[PDB]
């Protein structure tokens, strides 16, 4: 049955860590697909991975039944700063159920659209901020992104407030996180011979670790200070119980769970509206749809939750963008048996198995050969559902099965009507004409150095 694995050879001690930019990972992971195709394997210090590039593996691999979430590698490291809350749990530790079942009724459609009036708020932070900033202020893309992501994320689910549009600076917890994250990477990456000369990395990362449960705690002290009758994601950790267990969060999980969502809430909605932006400000033909519909649908009147799902071309927008710039460009599966894929690819019990969606997702057997363009066109639901339909788990950037995003719906509202209101009120140009898209990896992706300019319309 089974055909060998290629992969760039590696060298003694190291196998092929050193290959990997520091910087900028995600492109030597897709070099490799490019070279050696829908799987290679890599020599790593975590153990032998296997990187999976095509649709036809990705999908086979989405099988819960036979493979599951390990938590290995980069993940494996964030550990180290959120233990075992509800994104860095293994399936057999009772915490992500105790944490899973609690949880999952605030992501609820009912929850979600009561978190509208707020979420349009923090987006109405952001329109007054460049109107009164006017036509010649540069925005920083992604700094204002954050601010947005972080504000709407800790008013709607932890009734705490940044106020990060009345600081020049972003929160501290913002850096804290981008280096937690990338050393995170890094230590997963750093070979056994090497690790000695990183002491200064290390005080660091935990002195990084320590900004991040500080911050949590100011959240949890907040809600403490300030009762509050409502009901959200905090509420049900601090007065939730699992049925199943007759359990609820401890403080230490409570503290755990807090920074997970200040994370996995804001980074990579801030990465998807970024993007989001930077393609249709390149690709003018989608620009004008885009702003045609919110004009017919919205016209000049306010944005209401009814709308959210009255938008399909916004919809395809950030389908296109996530296809494209999945901002969590890589999940891991593992076989829960020794296992064969493809019926010819030997893949050992709890061997890591990296799918590089940012390369599933240009898979010329089912995009075509207009994969590497942006065209929102392509992901308009008709033509969306046909492709998955004829090629299941062809685009997968909220992850998959028990294990997959559980603020997909919360993602997806904010990103729609952030879109919508600022394509109601402004025109956007690059500030730099000549600007080339650039990625900046915090194991997560974003544009780099993107800047633009928010002239208001009539
Ligand atoms: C454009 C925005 C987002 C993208 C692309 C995204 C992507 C993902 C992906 C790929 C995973 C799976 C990780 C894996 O398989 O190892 C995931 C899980 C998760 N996401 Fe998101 N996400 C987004 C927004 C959010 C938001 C807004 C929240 C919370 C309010 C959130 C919370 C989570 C959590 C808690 C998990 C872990 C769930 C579990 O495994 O039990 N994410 N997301
Ligand atoms: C708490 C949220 C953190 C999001 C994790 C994103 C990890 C993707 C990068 C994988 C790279 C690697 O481990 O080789």
């Amino acid at each position: 049955e089974t055909v060998p694995i290629p992969g760039p050879p590696g060298l003694p001690l190291v196998g092929n860590a050193l290959a990997f930019d520091s910087e900028l990972p995600l492109r030597t992971f897709q070099e490799f697909a490019e070279e050696y195709g829908e799987i290679y394997r890599l020599t790593l210090p975590t153990g032998t991975t296997l990187v999976v590039s095509s649709q036809a593996l990705v999908h086979e691999l989405c099988d819960d039944k036979r493979f599951k979430k390990p938590v290995a590698a980069a993940l494996a490291e964030v550990r180290n700063g959120v233990n075992d809350g509800l994104f860095t749990a293994r399936e057999e530790e009772p915490n992500w159920g105790i944490a899973h079942r609690i949880l999952m009724p605030a992501f609820g459609p009912a929850s979600i659209q009561g978190m509208f009036t707020e979420m349009h708020e923090i987006a109405s932070q952001l329109a007054l901020k460049w109107a009164r900033h006017g036509p010649d202020t540069p925005i920083f893309v992604t700094d204002d992104f954050t601010r947005l992501t972080l504000d709407t994320l800790a008013l709607c689910t932890m009734n705490f407030r940044f106020n990060s549009y009345y600081h020049d600076e972003l929160h501290p917890f913002i850096n804290a996180m981008g280096n937690f994250l990338t050393e995170s990477g890094a230590r997963a990456m750093r070979p056994a011979i090497t690790s000695i000369f990183h002491q200064a990395a290390n005080r660091k990362y935990w002195e990084d670790i320590e900004v991040l449960r500080k911050t949590a705690q100011g959240v949890l002290d907040t809600r403490r200070k300030h009762p509050t009758n409502r009901k959200d994601l905090l509420s049900a950790m601090l007065d939730g119980v699992d049925a199943k267990t007759g359990q609820k969060l401890s403080d230490s999980s409570i503290i755990d769970n807090l920074i997970t969502f200040l994370i996995a809430g804001h980074e990579t909605t801030s990465g998807l509206l970024s993007f989001a932006f930077y393609l249709l400000i390149k690709h003018q033909d989608a620009y004008r749809k885009a702003q045609e519909e919110v004009d017919r649908v919205i016209g000049k009147g306010p944005i209401k939750v009814e709308h959210i799902k009255k938008l399909p071309y916004i919809a395809a927008v950030l389908r296109e963008t996530l296809r494209l710039c999945p901002t969590i460009p890589i999940i891991n599966r593992a076989a829960k048996q020794d296992e064969v894929i493809g019926g010819k690819y030997a893949v050992a019990k709890d061997q890591r198995l990296a799918l590089l969606l940012a390369q599933s997702h240009l898979d010329p057997a089912v995009y075509g050969e207009t994969a590497k363009q942006f065209i929102p066109e392509r992901m308009l639901d008709e033509n969306f559902e046909r492709l998955n339909r004829e090629y299941p788990d062809c685009w997968k950037p909220f992850g998959t099965g028990m294990r997959a995003c559980i603020g997909r719906p919360f993602a997806w509202q904010e990103a729609v009507l952030v879109m919508a209101m600022l394509l109601q009120n402004f025109d956007f140009v690059l500030h730099d004409p000549y600007y080339e898209l650039h990625y900046k990896q915090t194991l997560t992706t974003k544009p780099k150095d993107f800047y633009m300019r928010a002239i208001l319309r009539d």
